[PDB]
């Protein structure tokens, strides 16, 4: 209980960090994944020219 | 719902992104077809010629 | 049973969210192939005057 | 003997467990490939329209 | 067994989805090629009028 | 020899499910070509016309 | 000598375990092969007819 | 030797029944190709007529 | 707090480079369909002159 | 050395396997191009009669 | 920032090489188009011969 | 306090290390995608003549 | 220092090892593409008979 | 250098071997153009004659 | 000095011993390549006939 209690909100504390990691991961991908539409549609044209 | 957030706007973002992409597509053809449709009556004025 | 519960609903979540996601790949798809069946129809038109 | 059948029990209970997770897993997969089935068809069409 | 069948079920359905998208697929060249019999048609009138 | 017999078993199990979800692929793909037979026969019609 | 002469036994027997195993991986991926050669001969003729 | 025997016969199967598909694939295409003798032939009628 | 916040930095960084980088495959690529729209221009000539 | 020994023999086995895997391959793909020739002759007889 | 910039370098380099190998597609293309506008234009003679 | 100094001094000395084998690695990758620009390109042109 | 002098040396081995290996690729592909570019003039000149 | 001479040699080996095979693509299509201007040049004929 | 020397030795041996088994690899994957140009030459033959 008493020795647990400042390990389990450490805990909580290291969850929300590993949310702030993540929410970053998912913006990472956001933008590599909008590098590869764009990029793909830019293939797209040149088939239509074709 | 949090982290994924930024990465649907950011995704909101890229499709728009493509949008622009595919309208200058759209107008690359009508050049390209318009072009056609002129220099293949040329050849029909070949034909009434002829 | 008590410790997997949270973890099962978190799934549950992150599933829906996938559908989420790809709800907008068949959009993007029908928006890249929108663009596909129009700009070979302006092909056809290139056609019927050849 | 008797110290080991908590065990054997708490053990059956994990694996059904796991059966769980995995049934779900097939699932999550289902979407996912259904997504490449139909994405894949429009794909398909393009091509004969080209 | 049982982890698969939700899964089975799944792809039915994604086939079923496709077998639509495909429907689709032909009459949207029935479209196309009704467009190129009727062009070529006048065509040929050109050539009984030459 | 009597844990790995529960697992052999397990195997051929796995192995024949296996063999379901490809007899589903191969007629899965049995409709996707019929798709591109049916199609590219009216693009060849298209010819006959033309 | 006497107390690893069960052991090397114990690993023979190990041994020949594992190509039994073995022999099945081979097995099943000779199914899934069979399965990619197939399925790409039918993409092949999907070729021939365009 | 002993595991890659059966994938070695699995392997003649797969390839025997890629020949199969591959006789249909010829065809399929003599059916394709006495159609375009056949009605380049009616061209060439039209033009004995012109 | 204290540890991650010089590597969030860290990372901010690091995502900086990334656009970076990714600027410049999108030019990379704006010079490779550059190449095809006028290249293929020359083939639309071909076909006027044609 | 005496322990890689078994080891060394072992791997000129499995490599003269793979060499046999692979006079398989080439052969497959022999059938393959082989189809691809003959069809393309095909369309190419097509061409001359039109 | 220190061990991108020999990396960016790089990269000017391998989008400079590419300019290079790109100026020499256009040139290619130059010889293969001019061919068909003289080539074309010796049909044009048999023309107006006929 | 003392006994940690000469291993915070012998840390910052592996860490600068390690950023001198990532410079490395940076210009590794330089040369192999330089690599892939140029050789693509190749395949660009053999389109355009195509 | 002292333990990563004979590494980093092992490594420029390495590298220009790479270098080496990569020219090869370079003038694989100018056999492949010298390839493409003559047996698409050859199709080149059927078109000027055509 | 001792590990990759096997292999520089058996890459020469395969180069070469590549160059066999596409000296037989230049004589395929040898054939096929060889077809090509003579069958046109039948088409030639039917002009004069017409 | 005395206990670590025969030491030593004994992991010059390995080093070497691990060299061999390297050579082998590098062998290996020469097969392996060249399995891969001649294959896919086979493939650019198909295109020059296509």
């Amino acid at each position: 209980a008493e020795g647990d209690d400042p390990a389990k909100a450490a805990f909580d504390s290291l969850q929300a960090s590993a949310t702030e990691y993540i929410g970053y991961a998912w913006a990472m991908v956001v933008v590599i994944v909008g590098a590869t539409i764009g990029i793909k549609l830019f293939k797209k044209f040149t088939s239509k020219a074709s």
